[PDB]
C-alpha cells in the first residue's frame, strides 16, 4: 500500500527543523517557468489528487513504517514523528492542506500561477513542501498533454492548407508508446494526456484512467484498428510475405487495416507486392475500411515521400480543389517510426513541397509523444513565494545572480484575465484589490476532500486549438 | 487491480489471426540492439516476472472485463476470448511460458541475446508476443542503470588520477530525480536501477521496491544526510540569509549536512557568509560532519571551478599525495544542477586541469539520470526469431533494405562464453552444435512460476567495475 510519508525527497524529512522558527503559514505555488512551446496544456493534478492525496493517508502503522526507514536510511533519527502523529490525532488522517488551480484542460501562456498549495492548520507549516515532489510530477501529463496539442496545430495547419478542412483530424497522431515508456503507470498517465487531444491510442493503460479519475460520456476515450507488427509477418517466412499480406488483409477486410510493410523491402512491397499482386485485394476495399501501408525505417521524410511517390503510380491518383495529389480512399499511409514533433514537421512541410495532401499520411508516435520529454522543458517548478513568521506575512523568492531565468514569483498569487482577454498572474497579493476580474484559480482540495471536480469530456473541450474554434 | 488482458499495446489483441495457420510456437528474444554505451547492465526483468507475470493472472472478471472494454476500443468483437479462457481453465490462469534470461547485474556487451521467450503449449502460440509491451519496458531499469553505470567509470578514472583511490566513489552522485520522472511507479523502478552502482539517493520509492522484489542483507540499499532547499533558505527572508545558515548548520552540527547556497547570491554565500560571518561554525565541524556547500544555478563547470576557488582562499587548503588541491574535510561541495553523463565528464576534467582533487566534489542527478532516456539509447528491442508452423521449424527475422541496423537474429538463440572469455550469441540453433559450451541463460519463469531469482547484493557484484575488481 502507498505510504505518502514515504512519498517525497529524501531531505524533505529534515526540512521541519530548518524553516524559521514561529512558522505558521508556508505558501507555495506552480508554474511553467517563463524562458517555441509559449503556452500550456494544466492536466493531471485531479488524478494525483485522488490518487494519492484524499482521505486518509496517515496511519499509525505508516507512521511507524516510515520512522523504521528513515532510522537506516539517514543513520539518524530525524523524523516529524510528532507533526505526522498531530494530523492522524486531529484530523484523522487527512492532509490539512488547501490546493487552489486552474481547470484542467485550461490553455495558460508560460510564466503563470497554475496552482498554489498552503497548509490550513499553523502545525502542519512543513506538511506544503513535503507534498512537493508528488504534485510536481505533474509536469509529466503537463508536458505530454502540450506537446501533443503542439503537434495537432501542425497537423491541422496543414491539413486545412492541403485539403481546405480539418476532417479526421483527432485520428492523424497516435500513441504507440506503451513500450517505450519507464513503467506501467507512466503508460496511463501519458496515453490519457494525448487523448486531451486526440483519439487514436494502442496504449491500453490510458483508458481505464481516463474512466476511474475523469469520465467521459462515451464508453471509451480513445480508439484502434487492426494491425499487423514484424512477428506477424515475418512468421511466414522470408519467402512468403506476400502470403501474409494477403492472410492479413483478408482476415481484416471490411475494417480499415494497418500493415508493416518494410520487413524486408519497404519499396518493393509497396511497387510490386501491394501495386501489383495483391492489387486486386486493394482496389475492392471500402471507403471506411482503407488499407493502411505502415513503413518503419529508414529516413522518415524520405521514406514517406518514395512510399507516396511509388503508390501514386500503381494506384489512381486524384487532385483535389487545393491542387493537392490525393490517393484513392481505400489507400493510406501511415508513419510511425521516429516521429516526434521535429520530425513531425519536417514530414508534413516536405509533402507539401512536393503537392501530396496530408490526408494520405497519418502518424503514430512511441518515445517521441510520451517518454522523450523532461521537466525542464516546459520549466515546470514549484517554489514557496509567501509564509508567516510570528503573525507577519512576509514575501519569499529565490533570485540566483547567475541565472535570472530562476527568479520565482513573491507572495500570494491569483491568476486573472486581462482587459485583453490574457492571462496576468498578479503578486504580492495584489489580487485582493479586485482591479482585476475574479481569481481563475478554483479551490479543488481542502483538507483531504477533493472539492471541485472536471470530467474528461470538460478538459477536451478547454483544450480545443483555436483553428477548431 | 492491474489486468494483463489490458496489459498489451492494442493491435497485439488481432495479432492472432494473423500467425500462418497451425503456428505451435512463437519464439521471441530481447537485445540491446547494435549500432558510447558499448555494454549495458542487465538488471529489472525479476521486479517486472514478481509484480506482473507470475502466479494466477487470469480470471474470469479479467476477461469479462478486457473483452467490454476491446468491444468498445476496436468497435468491433476481436479480442480472443477463447484463447484467454483456454489458459485459466487448463492451467488455473497461469500463463504457459517459458523465459531464459542472463543474469541480473551482468555486463554484457551490444547486440547479445538478454532473454527469450516461447510459449511451453501450442494453444498458446500468441501469447509470447503479447507479452511484449510489458518486457519490453525493462528497457528502462536496463537503460538507467547502464547510464548510471558509465558515470560510474567517469568518477572513477578521475577520482583515481586525482586522489590515489577510490574512496567515497559510490556516494559520488546522488538520485535527485524523483520530482522529476513521470511516475511514482517509475520513480521506484529508475532509483532502483541507480542504487545498482550508487548507495547515494533521495528517491525513497526505490528502497522499498529492492526490498520487495531483491533484497538486501543490509537494512537499506540506499542513504541519504540532511539538506536544505530553496524554501527552507528563502522563507528567512532577503536579508537573513545568514540567519538560515546559522540555524541549519547548528541544528545539523553532529551530522552531514548539504546547504543550497545559491538562493540570491553564490558567490557572496561561499565567500562572505561561509567564508567570514560563520566560518566559525564550519571549522569546528568533525570530519564525519562535513559542511557540504551546494551552488544550484549558472553554467555548472564555472559555477563549480569559482565556488572552489573562493572556499579555497577562505578556508586551510592542503595538496594531496598526488598533488591536487583538497579542501579541509569539514567542508565538500556538491553540484546538483544540469547535471547528466556530458557535464559530470566536464566538471571532473575541468576540475583536474585546474588541479582541484575529485575527492572535493560530489554530483547529484534528477531528469539527466532518471527521465532524460529513451529506448532508442541502448536500442532495447523484442522480436521474433523462431516459430513452429505445421510442425516444422523455421528461422525468422527481419532485415529493412533502408536500415541495416534493425535487422534481427534468426532462429533459436543461445548465449556462450568465447575461447578468449567474452560473450558470443549463437543464432539458428548452433547452441546445439555444442561447439562453445554451455548457453549461459537460465530459465527465469516457467509456467506461471520464477524459477531462478537474484538477491540485490548479487546483482550489485555483478555489476561492479573492472577498476573495483
Ligand atoms: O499501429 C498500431 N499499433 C502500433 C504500431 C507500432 C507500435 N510500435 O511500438 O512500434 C506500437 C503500436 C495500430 C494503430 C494501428
Ligand atoms: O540534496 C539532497 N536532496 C535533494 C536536493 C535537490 C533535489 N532537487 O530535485 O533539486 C532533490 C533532492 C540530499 C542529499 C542531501
Amino acid at each position: 500500500e502507498f505510504n505518502i510519508l514515504l512519498a517525497t525527497d529524501s531531505y524533505k524529512v529534515t526540512h521541519y527543523k530548518q524553516y524559521p522558527p514561529n512558522t505558521s503559514k508556508v505558501y507555495s505555488y506552480f508554474e511553467c517557468r517563463e524562458k517555441k512551446y509559449e503556452e500550456t496544456v494544466f492536466y493531471g493534478l485531479q488524478y494525483i489528487l485522488n490518487k494519492y492525496l484524499k482521505g486518509k493517508v496517515v496511519t499509525k502503522e505508516k507512521i511507524q513504517e516510515a520512522k523504521d526507514v528513515y532510522k537506516e536510511h539517514f543513520q539518524d533519527d530525524v523524523f516529524n514523528e510528532k507533526g505526522w502523529n498531530y494530523i492522524l490525532e486531529k484530523y484523522d488522517g487527512h492532509l490539512p492542506i488547501e490546493i487552489k488551480a486552474v481547470p484542467e484542460g485550461f490553455v495558460i501562456p508560460r510564466g503563470n500561477v497554475l496552482f498554489t498549495v498552503e497548509n490550513t492548520d499553523p502545525e502542519c507549516y512543513w506538511l506544503t513542501n513535503w507534498i512537493e515532489t508528488i504534485l510536481v510530477q505533474s509536469w509529466y501529463p503537463i508536458t505530454v498533454a502540450t506537446n501533443s496539442r503542439e503537434q495537432k496545430k501542425i497537423l491541422a495547419k496543414y491539413l486545412l492548407e492541403t485539403s481546405g478542412n480539418l476532417d479526421g483530424l483527432e485520428y492523424k497522431l497516435h500513441d504507440f508508446g506503451y513500450r517505450g515508456v519507464s513503467s506501467q503507470e507512466t503508460a496511463g498517465i501519458g496515453a490519457s494526456a494525448h487523448l486531451v487531444n486526440f483519439k487514436g491510442t494502442d496504449t491500453v493503460a490510458g483508458l481505464a484512467l481516463i474512466k476511474k479519475y475523469y469520465g467521459t460520456k462515451d464508453p471509451v476515450p480513445g480508439y484502434s484498428v487492426p494491425a499487423a507488427e514484424h512477428s506477424t509477418i515475418t512468421a511466414w517466412g522470408k519467402d512468403h510475405e506476400k502470403d501474409a499480406f494477403e492472410h492479413i488483409v483478408t482476415q481484416f477486410s471490411s475494417v480499415p487495416v494497418s500493415v508493416v510493410s518494410d520487413s524486408y523491402d519497404i519499396y518493393n512491397a509497396c511497387e510490386k507486392i501491394w501495386g501489383e499482386d495483391l492489387r486486386h485485394l486493394i482496389v475492392s476495399r471500402s471507403t471506411q475500411a482503407p488499407l493502411i501501408i505502415r513503413p518503419d525505417s529508414g529516413n522518415p521524410l524520405d521514406t514517406v515521400l518514395k512510399v507516396l511517390e511509388i503508390l501514386g503510380k500503381k494506384f489512381p491518383v486524384t487532385e483535389n480543389s487545393k491542387g493537392y495529389k490525393l490517393l484513392p480512399p481505400y489507400l493510406r499511409v501511415i508513419q510511425g517510426d521516429g516521429v516526434d514533433i521535429n520530425t513531425l514537421q519536417e514530414i508534413v512541410e516536405g509533402m507539401k513541397q512536393k503537392m501530396w495532401s496530408i490526408e494520405n499520411i497519418a502518424f503514430g508516435s512511441g518515445g517521441g509523444l510520451l517518454q522523450k520529454l523532461t521537466r525542464d522543458l516546459l520549466n515546470c517548478s514549484f517554489k514557496c513565494s509567501y509564509v508567516v513568521t510570528n503573525g507577519l506575512g512576509i514575501n519569499v523568492f529565490k533570485d540566483p545572480v547567475a541565472d535570472p531565468n530562476k527568479r520565482s514569483k513573491k507572495g500570494r498569487l491569483s491568476l486573472h484575465r486581462t482587459p485583453a482577454g490574457n492571462f496576468v498572474t498578479l503578486e504580492e497579493g495584489k489580487g485582493d484589490l479586485e482591479e482585476y476580474g475574479q481569481d481563475l484559480l478554483h479551490t479543488v482540495f481542502k483538507n483531504g476532500k477533493v472539492t471541485k471536480s472536471y470530467s474528461f469530456d470538460e478538459i477536451r473541450k478547454n483544450a480545443q486549438l483555436n483553428i477548431e474554434l
